[PDB]
Parts: C-alpha cells; structure tokens; sequence
DNA sequence: CCGACGTCGCATCAGC
DNA sequence: GCTGATGCGA
DNA sequence: GTCGG
C-alpha cells in the first residue's frame, strides 16, 4: 500500500482512543481518516496534501508532517511507554474484554495473559472463550478455507430445511483473499417483517452445525444473532485448523437487500453510507431505508428490491461489494 | 463556534 | 420479573 | 478529531 506508514499510525491512534481514552468519536474519526488515506492513489508528500481529503483535518495533517519528517510520532512513542495504556490495549485484544473491563482488570492486578489464565473465574462466558482462543482469533482465514467453511454451512443448512438461504458476507463477499472471521446472513420464508410463522429458526441451524462439530463454542445467542466459534475438520495425522469466529444473522426474508448491504460492509463503508443517507434525508439500518421528516422522526419504509435501490435513494452510484472495503 | 457523528443484537446490572 | 441504561459486539 | 450549518 502507498501510505501504509500513515494509515498504521492513524489506526494505532484510533485504537488508543477507543481502548484507553474511551473516546468513541475520536476512534471513528481516526479510522475514517485512515480509510480515506488508504484509498488515495498517491504516495502522500505532506500533511497539507492529506488535509484535502474528507476526514483529515488540521491535527492529523500535523501528525502526518511529523511522521513524514521523522518516521515516527512522539505522541505514539509515549503511549507505547505508558504501562497502563500498554496493559489496557493488550487486555482488550481478548474477545469480550472491552475498554471498561480492561481498566477494571488492571485495577485488580490482572494485566497479562498469565494473569488471565490464573483468574478464569473472574471472566464471564464470552471472555473465557475469548481467552481460550486468544491466539487463534488473531490469525486470518485464507479464502480457500473460507470456501470450505461456506460449503459446510450451506450444505448443513440445506439439510435442516431446503428453504433456508445462507449467504456468506463480510470481507468474503467483498472478494477478500483472506478474512478475519466468517459472517453468515440467514433467511427463511417463515420469518418476514410481517410474521414469524416458525420458532427456533436460528437455533435449529446452530444445533445442526454443533451436531457435525463445526460450531464448537457459543459467545452469545438470541433469536436473530449468533456469535460463536467454529472449526474446519482436519484429516488423519493433520494438525488441526485454528478455531475461527463465526457470526450468523437471521434477517427477515423480505428485508434481505438491506440485510446483505449491512452485513457486507465494511464497517467504515456502512458508517459513511449511513451518514450520507442522513444528509440526504434518509436513515438506513439492516432492515429498511426510511425517509426522515422535518421533525427528524423516521417515516415508513421505502420499497427496496435490490441493493442498488438503496444506493439510488441516496443519490450514490452503485458500488459492487469489492469496492466497499473501506 | 458547536452539535452531531450509524444503527442495532445480546449480556449484564441497577432500580423498582 | 420488567425496563432502561451500559458494555461489547456485528 | 472533523465536518457543516
Ligand atoms: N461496527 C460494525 C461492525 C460490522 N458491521 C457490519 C459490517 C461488516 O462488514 C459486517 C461483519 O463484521 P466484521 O467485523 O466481521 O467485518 P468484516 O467486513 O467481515 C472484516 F473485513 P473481517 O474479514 O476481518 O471480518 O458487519 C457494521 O456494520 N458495523
Ligand atoms: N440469503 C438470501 C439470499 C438471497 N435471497 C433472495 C433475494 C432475491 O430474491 C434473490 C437473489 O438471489 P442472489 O442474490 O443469490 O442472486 O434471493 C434470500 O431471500 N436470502
Ligand atoms: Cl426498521
Ligand atoms: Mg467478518
Ligand atoms: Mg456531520
Ligand atoms: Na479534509
Ligand atoms: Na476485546
Ligand atoms: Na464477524
């Protein structure tokens, strides 16, 4: 990438603001600037050149000038030296430990991997599984493995009820050569925006995937969202595959296009597109696009019969999934 | 200057 | 138990 | 931290 040094610096700052400062809007600001610089097709020569991009303001322009001149950022060099920031940043790398819990753990003297394993009974269920698979969850998934996983999920879902449709979204649907996890959108004609004519629709799919030993652990689970752990089968004498994060989201079948737009992302693309919708007088979630009144209360859902219909309402040219990796 | 910043599912906890 | 924040996550 | 009214 042309500007990897700058974008890494801004990402590290984003993570600091989220994990340590607990400033979600600074986290989003830094990530938005990193994303716009990542797609800028020139090697940036100055902060002023970067400040022309939307999301890069005066402060980041100054950091870019320091980074270009020296190859580092004194603000980050100091953060890297702060023991509390180091501890908190490490603990938040466990799934289920966020900024609040990380700081509480540090207060209580729990700040290393050894400390965590020593104190499993101080972890909730999600955190306990996140610790169990700490190393695995930072490994990436080759697309070749994503395809094997897709095959298992799609075939097992079909065995439960041929009327299900499972769609792998996330970075996979954007065509990435590797993914951080597997995101599965699920629909069934019995579950629409108008009625739920059959119970346990998500449950019976999860159960089937547990039965064939694909799903191995559960982080959380409700009627429409599963968050868990899965693993490909290995062959005789083969080293096992890493355990992987899996998210499954059951979406009302008639709202598939809003659902698949949401679950395809990226997360920054969704923030950007939804923010553009609001400026255009609309609000978009994973179910609907609705107008806003002069009051600012959402109106009735608008007819959507393609992903492109959603782009049309907000006066955006259509962007294929591969062009949404912001 | 300064209010807004995307939107929502599940787990957990506090107040009643 | 319910309801509404809050945390953490997609 | 940045943007737009
Ligand atoms: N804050 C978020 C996080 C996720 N999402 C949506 C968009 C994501 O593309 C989708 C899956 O979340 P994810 O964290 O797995 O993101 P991916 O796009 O799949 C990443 F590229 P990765 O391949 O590392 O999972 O949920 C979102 O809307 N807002
Ligand atoms: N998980 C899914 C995927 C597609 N669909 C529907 C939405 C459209 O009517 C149609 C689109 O087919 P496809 O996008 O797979 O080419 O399938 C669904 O109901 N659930
Ligand atoms: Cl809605
Ligand atoms: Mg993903
Ligand atoms: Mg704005
Ligand atoms: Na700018
Ligand atoms: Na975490
Ligand atoms: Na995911």
């Amino acid at each position: 990438t042309l500007n990897g040094g700058i974008t890494d610096m801004l990402t590290e700052l984003a993570n600091f603001e989220k994990n340590v400062s607990q400033a979600i809007h600074k986290y989003n600001a830094y990530r938005k600037a990193a994303s716009v610089i990542a797609k800028y097709p020139h090697k940036i020569k100055s902060g002023a050149e970067a400040k022309k991009l939307p999301g890069v303001g005066t402060k980041i322009a100054e950091k870019i000038d320091e980074f270009l001149a020296t190859g580092k950022l004194r603000k980050l060099e100091k953060i890297r030296q702060d023991d509390t920031s180091s501890s908190i940043n490490f603990l938040t790398r466990v799934s289920g430990i966020g900024p609040s819990a990380a700081r509480k753990f540090v207060d209580e003297g729990i700040k290393t991997l050894e400390d965590l394993r020593k104190n499993e009974d101080k972890l909730n269920h999600h955190q306990r599984i996140g610790l169990k698979y700490f190393g695995d969850f930072e490994k990436r998934i080759p697309r070749e493995e994503m395809l094997q996983m897709q095959d298992i999920v799609l075939n097992e879902v079909k065995k439960v009820d041929s009327e299900y449709i499972a769609t792998v979204c996330g970075s996979f649907r954007r065509g990435a050569e590797s993914s951080g996890d597997m995101d599965v959108l699920l629909t069934h004609p019995s579950f629409t925006s108008e009625s739920t004519k059959q119970p346990k629709l998500l449950h019976q799919v999860v159960e089937q995937l547990q039965k064939v030993h694909f799903i191995t652990d559960t982080l959380s689970k409700g009627e429409t969202k599963f968050m868990g752990v899965c693993q490909l089968p290995s062959k005789n004498d083969e080293k096992e595959y890493p355990h992987r994060r899996i998210d499954i989201r059951l979406i009302p079948k008639d709202q598939y296009y809003c659902g698949v737009l949401y679950f395809t992302g990226s997360d920054i693309f969704n923030k950007n597109m939804r923010a553009h919708a609001l400026e255009k007088g609309f609000t978009i979630n994973e179910y609907t696009i609705r107008p806003l009144g002069v009051t600012g209360v959402a109106g009735e859902p608008l007819p959507v019969d393609s992903e492109k219909d959603i782009f049309d309402y907000i006066q955006w040219k259509y962007r294929e999934p591969k062009d949404r990796s912001e």
